[PDB]
């Protein structure tokens, strides 16, 4: 599992509009990325997703340069999710085959519902460096909400 | 890979209202089951799942008790992708960690697109018993559409 302090992995994440290798995409800013089990799923469409889009100006304000949101689906499904949702301020980015979230280390078996999905996390990388990293407790929501993420950029 | 006079594995398959067991769900029916490589794509949001939704009293009106579709999706992405496309003629199942597929033999590794997802078919089962069975070439889409499914009933 990949902790605070190291750099991520060279590994791509897609975008319907591209194949960003996320080390030149969140090169130069501050990025706050969290991850999401699923598209479409009640708590990350009813929580934890809006609740960046409420607080995406506020997050930007506090020196943010851009909001991710990644997850195990593919990028059709994550371009639908974003319209649903009206997620304009937010990139979301698509690791269909959960080789990104390997990576991590931060995978974890749904089993029959949805195979290998991505756990609840939310970060803060500076110059690709993980600066904050905040990791959900299982089927938990409380330290990767948007919320958390803004009293971190308080300190 | 299974072939046309072999019934279903025992497998389940999800539905957002249930694991339903197919040799359950399909038995005493004539089914009509498609599967798609993914909700929300191209081809399957735009022309196989379309051509059911078009087709569907023509199909029951030869026979078929129930349409359904499949695809390596959790049920709440299948749930939302029936609504965007106003199937409610087409009972849209989930097999978010391809066992059902992977049991037919008729998976494909999509790689960074998706990852584990079904192949594109078709099949008519006759309580339980897979009488047709139109499997797609790579990449193409000629014989699982309702079109296809529509003329082998009628024979």
């Amino acid at each position: 599992m990949i902790a605070q302090g190291q750099t991520l992995p060279n590994a791509t994440l897609s975008q319907l509009t591209v194949h960003h290798p996320v080390l030149e995409l969140f090169a130069g800013k501050k990025v706050v990325l969290f991850a999401v089990p699923g598209a479409f799923t009640p708590t990350d469409s009813e929580a934890h997703l809006p609740g960046y889009i409420v607080l995406a100006d506020q997050l930007k304000a506090k020196g943010v340069d851009l909001i991710a949101s990644v997850s195990v689906n593919d990028a059709f499904v994550m371009k639908a999710w974003g319209e649903a949702q009206n997620a304009e301020e937010i990139l979301m980015l698509a690791d269909g085959d959960a080789s990104f979230t390997k990576a991590l280390g931060l995978e974890m078996d749904t089993a029959g519902f949805g195979g290998l999905r991505s756990q609840r996390y939310a970060m803060i990388i500076d110059n690709g460096v993980v600066t904050t990293l905040n990791v959900e407790a299982p089927k938990s929501f409380e330290v990767s909400n948007a919320e958390t993420i803004l009293a971190a950029l308080e300190h």
